[PDB]
Protein backbone atom coordinates (compact mmCIF):
# COMPACT_ATOMS: atom_id res chain seq x y z
CA UNK A 1 0.00 0.00 0.00
CA UNK A 2 2.23 2.92 -1.07
CA UNK A 3 0.66 6.51 -0.08
CA UNK A 4 0.10 8.21 -3.64
CA UNK A 5 2.16 11.28 -4.36
CA UNK A 6 2.61 13.41 -1.78
CA UNK A 7 0.36 12.58 0.53
CA UNK A 8 0.41 11.96 3.91
CA UNK A 9 -1.23 8.30 4.72
CA UNK A 10 -1.14 6.95 8.60
CA UNK A 11 -2.89 4.68 10.47
CA UNK A 12 -4.11 6.12 14.01
CA UNK A 13 -6.82 7.12 15.44
CA UNK A 14 -8.08 6.25 11.99
CA UNK A 15 -6.55 5.38 8.20
CA UNK A 16 -5.87 8.83 6.68
CA UNK A 17 -4.77 9.35 3.42
CA UNK A 18 -4.07 13.58 3.36
CA UNK A 19 -3.22 15.72 0.73
CA UNK A 20 -4.56 19.07 1.02
CA UNK A 21 -3.44 21.96 -0.98
CA UNK A 22 -1.44 20.57 -3.43
CA UNK A 23 -2.85 21.87 -6.65
CA UNK A 24 -3.96 18.52 -7.80
CA UNK A 25 -6.00 18.87 -10.35
CA UNK A 26 -8.03 15.99 -9.81
CA UNK A 27 -8.57 13.09 -7.34
CA UNK A 28 -5.54 11.05 -6.96
CA UNK A 29 -5.11 7.56 -7.97
CA UNK A 30 -3.80 4.84 -5.74
CA UNK A 31 -5.40 5.69 -2.71
CA UNK A 32 -5.29 2.98 -0.05
CA UNK A 33 -8.51 1.29 0.10
CA UNK A 34 -8.27 1.30 3.86
CA UNK A 35 -8.79 4.76 4.28
CA UNK A 36 -11.47 5.79 6.54
CA UNK A 37 -10.04 9.45 6.09
CA UNK A 38 -9.78 11.18 2.99
CA UNK A 39 -8.73 14.93 3.21
CA UNK A 40 -8.48 16.08 -0.49
CA UNK A 41 -9.60 19.72 0.29
CA UNK A 42 -7.80 23.12 -0.74
CA UNK A 43 -6.84 21.87 -4.25
CA UNK A 44 -8.16 22.31 -7.70
CA UNK A 45 -10.00 19.51 -8.27
CA UNK A 46 -12.78 20.01 -11.12
CA UNK A 47 -14.38 16.89 -11.73
CA UNK A 48 -15.29 14.35 -9.43
CA UNK A 49 -15.87 10.82 -12.04
CA UNK A 50 -18.15 7.93 -11.14
CA UNK A 51 -16.89 5.38 -8.52
CA UNK A 52 -14.11 7.89 -7.01
CA UNK A 53 -13.85 6.24 -3.93
CA UNK A 54 -15.43 2.78 -4.40
CA UNK A 55 -12.15 0.82 -2.79
CA UNK A 56 -13.00 2.61 0.10
CA UNK A 57 -15.35 0.58 1.68
CA UNK A 58 -14.48 1.92 4.96
CA UNK A 59 -14.65 5.27 4.12
CA UNK A 60 -16.24 7.58 6.87
CA UNK A 61 -14.90 11.22 6.75
CA UNK A 62 -13.93 13.10 3.23
CA UNK A 63 -13.70 15.98 2.38
CA UNK A 64 -13.43 17.96 -0.58
CA UNK A 65 -14.05 21.52 0.17
CA UNK A 66 -12.04 24.38 -1.35
CA UNK A 67 -11.40 23.38 -4.68
CA UNK A 68 -12.87 23.78 -8.26
CA UNK A 69 -15.72 21.71 -8.48
CA UNK A 70 -17.62 22.05 -11.81
CA UNK A 71 -19.38 18.94 -12.07
CA UNK A 72 -19.76 15.96 -9.98
CA UNK A 73 -20.64 12.48 -11.37
CA UNK A 74 -23.77 11.07 -10.27
CA UNK A 75 -22.11 8.01 -9.05
CA UNK A 76 -19.34 9.78 -7.67
CA UNK A 77 -19.69 8.37 -4.27
CA UNK A 78 -20.63 5.07 -4.98
CA UNK A 79 -19.91 2.44 -2.86
CA UNK A 80 -19.16 4.82 -0.06
CA UNK A 81 -22.13 3.45 2.42
CA UNK A 82 -20.80 4.03 5.77
CA UNK A 83 -19.76 7.48 4.78
CA UNK A 84 -20.70 9.32 7.81
CA UNK A 85 -19.27 13.34 6.91
CA UNK A 86 -19.03 14.72 3.20
CA UNK A 87 -17.67 17.49 2.47
CA UNK A 88 -18.24 19.50 -0.80
CA UNK A 89 -18.28 23.39 0.67
CA UNK A 90 -16.29 26.30 -0.79
CA UNK A 91 -16.56 25.06 -4.38
CA UNK A 92 -18.68 28.43 -5.29
CA UNK A 93 -18.87 26.91 -9.10
CA UNK A 94 -20.79 23.75 -8.32
CA UNK A 95 -24.31 25.38 -9.67
CA UNK A 96 -26.06 22.22 -9.34
CA UNK A 97 -25.49 18.26 -7.61
CA UNK A 98 -26.84 15.86 -10.01
CA UNK A 99 -30.66 14.37 -8.06
CA UNK A 100 -28.91 10.97 -7.61
CA UNK A 101 -25.04 12.36 -6.38
CA UNK A 102 -26.05 11.20 -2.62
CA UNK A 103 -28.21 7.73 -3.02
CA UNK A 104 -27.24 5.21 -0.45
CA UNK A 105 -25.38 7.14 1.77
CA UNK A 106 -27.62 5.68 5.03
CA UNK A 107 -25.06 6.80 7.24
CA UNK A 108 -24.09 10.31 6.43
CA UNK A 109 -24.63 12.10 9.55
CA UNK A 110 -23.27 15.47 8.16
CA UNK A 111 -23.27 16.83 4.94
CA UNK A 112 -21.55 20.75 4.10
CA UNK A 113 -22.67 21.60 1.01
CA UNK A 114 -22.07 25.87 2.40
CA UNK A 115 -21.06 28.26 -0.64
CA UNK A 116 -21.76 26.23 -3.41
CA UNK A 117 -23.45 28.48 -6.09
CA UNK A 118 -26.17 26.24 -5.56
CA UNK A 119 -28.75 27.07 -8.14
CA UNK A 120 -31.92 24.59 -6.94
CA UNK A 121 -32.27 21.56 -4.77
CA UNK A 122 -33.49 19.31 -7.45
CA UNK A 123 -35.91 16.34 -6.41
CA UNK A 124 -34.89 13.69 -4.88
CA UNK A 125 -32.17 15.24 -4.08
CA UNK A 126 -31.92 14.22 0.29
CA UNK A 127 -33.48 11.22 -0.66
CA UNK A 128 -32.99 8.74 2.07
CA UNK A 129 -30.62 10.38 4.24
CA UNK A 130 -32.25 8.87 7.28
CA UNK A 131 -29.31 9.83 9.61
CA UNK A 132 -28.54 12.95 8.47
CA UNK A 133 -28.48 15.49 11.48
CA UNK A 134 -26.52 18.58 10.30
CA UNK A 135 -26.92 20.18 6.76
CA UNK A 136 -25.32 23.01 5.44
CA UNK A 137 -26.87 24.90 2.69
CA UNK A 138 -26.05 28.51 3.74
CA UNK A 139 -24.42 30.90 1.34
CA UNK A 140 -25.61 29.55 -2.20
CA UNK A 141 -27.57 30.69 -4.93
CA UNK A 142 -31.11 29.29 -3.78
CA UNK A 143 -34.45 30.53 -5.47
CA UNK A 144 -37.41 28.55 -3.69
CA UNK A 145 -37.74 25.83 -1.76
CA UNK A 146 -39.86 23.14 -2.79
CA UNK A 147 -42.04 20.75 -0.87
CA UNK A 148 -40.58 17.36 0.48
CA UNK A 149 -37.13 18.70 0.05
CA UNK A 150 -36.60 17.47 3.15
CA UNK A 151 -39.23 14.48 3.71
CA UNK A 152 -36.94 12.29 4.66
CA UNK A 153 -34.65 13.77 7.11
CA UNK A 154 -36.20 12.64 10.30
CA UNK A 155 -32.43 12.71 11.83
CA UNK A 156 -31.85 16.32 10.91
CA UNK A 157 -31.30 18.77 14.30
CA UNK A 158 -29.40 21.34 12.30
CA UNK A 159 -30.91 23.07 8.69
CA UNK A 160 -28.58 26.27 7.79
CA UNK A 161 -30.51 27.90 4.80
CA UNK A 162 -29.60 31.89 5.13
CA UNK A 163 -28.02 33.93 2.79
CA UNK A 164 -29.93 32.42 -0.45
CA UNK A 165 -32.48 34.15 -2.41
CA UNK A 166 -35.69 31.89 -1.04
CA UNK A 167 -38.81 34.32 -1.61
CA UNK A 168 -41.37 32.40 0.19
CA UNK A 169 -41.93 29.42 2.49
CA UNK A 170 -44.92 26.49 0.94
CA UNK A 171 -46.65 24.50 3.56
CA UNK A 172 -44.35 21.43 2.90
CA UNK A 173 -41.06 23.31 3.02
CA UNK A 174 -40.45 21.50 5.92
CA UNK A 175 -42.00 18.71 6.41
CA UNK A 176 -40.76 15.39 7.97
CA UNK A 177 -37.98 17.45 9.68
CA UNK A 178 -39.58 15.91 13.30
CA UNK A 179 -35.82 16.67 14.94
CA UNK A 180 -35.23 19.75 13.98
CA UNK A 181 -33.51 22.03 16.55
CA UNK A 182 -32.49 25.13 14.69
CA UNK A 183 -33.22 26.57 11.56
CA UNK A 184 -31.71 29.21 10.10
CA UNK A 185 -33.74 31.22 7.48
CA UNK A 186 -32.28 34.89 7.78
CA UNK A 187 -30.45 36.93 5.25
CA UNK A 188 -32.86 35.86 1.78
CA UNK A 189 -36.14 37.15 0.16
CA UNK A 190 -38.78 35.67 2.31
CA UNK A 191 -41.92 37.36 1.93
CA UNK A 192 -44.55 34.96 2.54
CA UNK A 193 -44.53 32.08 5.07
CA UNK A 194 -47.22 29.54 4.98
CA UNK A 195 -49.60 29.02 7.96
CA UNK A 196 -49.01 25.35 8.72
CA UNK A 197 -45.13 25.93 7.13
CA UNK A 198 -44.01 25.12 10.98
CA UNK A 199 -46.23 22.26 11.62
CA UNK A 200 -43.94 19.23 12.07
CA UNK A 201 -41.09 21.65 13.98
CA UNK A 202 -42.69 21.35 17.40
CA UNK A 203 -38.94 20.36 18.76
CA UNK A 204 -37.77 23.53 16.87
CA UNK A 205 -35.55 25.85 19.83
CA UNK A 206 -33.91 28.60 17.33
CA UNK A 207 -35.34 30.00 14.22
CA UNK A 208 -33.72 32.72 12.67
CA UNK A 209 -35.65 34.70 10.20
CA UNK A 210 -34.33 38.17 9.92
CA UNK A 211 -33.06 40.13 6.94
CA UNK A 212 -36.01 39.32 5.21
CA UNK A 213 -38.99 40.50 3.33
CA UNK A 214 -41.77 40.04 5.66
CA UNK A 215 -44.05 42.39 6.31
CA UNK A 216 -46.52 40.64 8.17
CA UNK A 217 -46.83 37.14 9.64
CA UNK A 218 -49.82 34.92 10.60
CA UNK A 219 -49.52 34.08 14.60
CA UNK A 220 -50.89 30.56 13.07
CA UNK A 221 -47.28 30.18 11.52
CA UNK A 222 -45.62 29.96 15.26
CA UNK A 223 -48.31 28.24 17.17
CA UNK A 224 -46.46 24.68 16.19
CA UNK A 225 -43.54 25.81 17.77
CA UNK A 226 -44.17 24.68 21.06
CA UNK A 227 -40.39 23.96 22.06
CA UNK A 228 -39.15 27.63 20.68
CA UNK A 229 -36.01 29.69 23.01
CA UNK A 230 -34.47 31.71 20.54
CA UNK A 231 -36.46 33.49 17.83
CA UNK A 232 -35.11 36.33 15.28
CA UNK A 233 -36.99 38.66 13.34
CA UNK A 234 -35.14 41.85 13.00
CA UNK A 235 -34.54 44.03 9.44
CA UNK A 236 -38.04 43.17 8.43
CA UNK A 237 -40.90 45.63 7.14
CA UNK A 238 -43.04 44.65 9.71
CA UNK A 239 -46.51 46.25 9.33
CA UNK A 240 -47.76 47.43 12.87
CA UNK A 241 -51.84 47.74 12.13
CA UNK A 242 -54.26 45.57 12.82
CA UNK A 243 -52.61 43.08 10.87
CA UNK A 244 -49.71 42.45 13.05
CA UNK A 245 -52.01 42.21 16.31
CA UNK A 246 -52.14 37.96 16.23
CA UNK A 247 -48.14 38.38 15.93
CA UNK A 248 -48.16 41.06 18.47
CA UNK A 249 -50.27 38.62 20.98
CA UNK A 250 -48.18 35.31 20.30
CA UNK A 251 -44.98 37.80 21.43
CA UNK A 252 -47.05 38.59 24.85
CA UNK A 253 -47.01 34.83 25.69
CA UNK A 254 -43.50 34.17 24.50
CA UNK A 255 -41.24 33.11 27.59
CA UNK A 256 -37.85 32.80 25.28
CA UNK A 257 -35.95 34.92 23.54
CA UNK A 258 -36.37 37.12 20.81
CA UNK A 259 -35.21 39.79 18.30
CA UNK A 260 -36.46 43.36 18.28
CA UNK A 261 -39.83 43.40 15.63
CA UNK A 262 -39.39 46.66 14.12
CA UNK A 263 -42.40 48.71 12.68
CA UNK A 264 -41.61 50.05 9.29
CA UNK A 265 -45.10 51.25 8.95
CA UNK A 266 -46.57 53.67 9.78
CA UNK A 267 -44.24 56.06 10.47
CA UNK A 268 -45.39 56.78 13.48
CA UNK A 269 -43.75 53.92 14.72
CA UNK A 270 -40.89 53.56 12.80
CA UNK A 271 -38.28 51.38 14.82
CA UNK A 272 -40.26 50.78 17.54
CA UNK A 273 -40.69 47.05 18.66
CA UNK A 274 -43.85 45.03 18.35
CA UNK A 275 -43.44 43.35 20.84
CA UNK A 276 -42.77 46.77 23.30
CA UNK A 277 -46.29 48.29 21.78
CA UNK A 278 -49.68 48.08 23.53
CA UNK A 279 -52.85 46.81 21.81
CA UNK A 280 -54.42 50.52 21.33
CA UNK A 281 -51.25 51.26 18.78
CA UNK A 282 -52.53 48.05 16.71
CA UNK A 283 -55.24 49.66 15.04
CA UNK A 284 -56.62 50.60 11.40
CA UNK A 285 -54.42 49.88 8.44
CA UNK A 286 -51.97 51.30 6.42
CA UNK A 287 -55.96 41.71 3.07
CA UNK A 288 -56.78 40.53 6.08
CA UNK A 289 -58.80 43.10 8.60
CA UNK A 290 -58.76 45.59 5.98
C1 LIG B 1 -12.58 -2.40 6.42
O1 LIG B 1 -12.39 -2.79 7.77
C2 LIG B 1 -12.53 -4.20 8.00
C3 LIG B 1 -12.43 -4.41 9.49
O2 LIG B 1 -11.86 -3.27 10.13
C4 LIG B 1 -11.47 -4.95 7.21
O3 LIG B 1 -11.62 -6.35 7.40
C5 LIG B 1 -11.58 -4.60 5.73
O4 LIG B 1 -10.52 -5.22 5.00
C6 LIG B 1 -11.54 -3.09 5.53
N1 LIG B 1 -11.77 -2.76 4.13
C7 LIG B 1 -10.79 -2.43 3.28
C8 LIG B 1 -9.40 -2.42 3.85
O5 LIG B 1 -11.01 -2.15 2.11
C1 LIG C 1 -31.81 8.51 14.08
O1 LIG C 1 -31.65 8.83 15.46
C2 LIG C 1 -32.12 7.80 16.35
C3 LIG C 1 -31.96 8.34 17.76
O2 LIG C 1 -30.97 9.36 17.80
C4 LIG C 1 -31.32 6.52 16.12
O3 LIG C 1 -31.82 5.49 16.97
C5 LIG C 1 -31.44 6.10 14.66
O4 LIG C 1 -30.62 4.96 14.41
C6 LIG C 1 -31.02 7.25 13.74
N1 LIG C 1 -31.19 6.87 12.35
C7 LIG C 1 -30.25 6.25 11.63
C8 LIG C 1 -30.60 5.93 10.21
O5 LIG C 1 -29.16 5.96 12.11
C1 LIG D 1 -40.20 42.81 -0.93
O1 LIG D 1 -41.50 42.54 -1.46
C2 LIG D 1 -42.07 43.66 -2.16
C3 LIG D 1 -43.48 43.26 -2.53
O2 LIG D 1 -44.30 43.14 -1.38
C4 LIG D 1 -41.21 44.00 -3.37
O3 LIG D 1 -41.75 45.15 -4.02
C5 LIG D 1 -39.77 44.28 -2.93
O4 LIG D 1 -38.94 44.46 -4.07
C6 LIG D 1 -39.23 43.13 -2.08
N1 LIG D 1 -37.91 43.46 -1.56
C7 LIG D 1 -36.91 42.58 -1.48
C8 LIG D 1 -35.62 43.11 -0.92
O5 LIG D 1 -37.03 41.42 -1.85
CL1 LIG E 1 -12.90 15.58 11.97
Amino acid sequence: SPCPGACVCYNEPKVTTSCPQQGLQAVPTGIPASSQRIFLHGNRISHVPAASFQSCRNLTILWLHSNALARIDAAAFTGLTLLEQLDLSDNAQLHVVDPTTFHGLGHLHTLHLDRCGLRELGPGLFRGLAALQYLYLQDNNLQALPDNTFRDLGNLTHLFLHGNRIPSVPEHAFRGLHSLDRLLLHQNHVARVHPHAFRDLGRLMTLYLFANNLSMLPAEVLMPLRSLQYLRLNDNPWVCDCRARPLWAWLQKFRGSSSEVPCNLPQRLADRDLKRLAASDLEGCAPKCC
